[PDB]
């Protein structure tokens, strides 16, 4: 699946300024604790594709940031 990376402690998305291709989001999305295949910045927040079912995406069911 895909979606926004969410910080497990705050429940907030990871921000990014450079839109489109973003090595910053790609790196975070690829981290072994996330397990994604590719990442990029979308609407000023890191989007991750190829995430395993086990990896949560924004929003956290019990940790609000909105």
């Amino acid at each position: 699946k895909e979606g926004y990376l969410v910080n497990k402690s705050t429940g907030c998305k990871y921000g990014c300024l450079k839109l489109g291709e973003n090595e910053g989001c790609d790196k975070e999305c690829k981290a072994k604790n996330q397990g994604g295949s590719y990442g990029y910045c979308y609407a000023f927040a890191c989007w991750c594709e190829g995430l395993p079912e086990s990896t949560p995406t924004y929003p956290l069911p019990n940790k609000s940031c909105s």
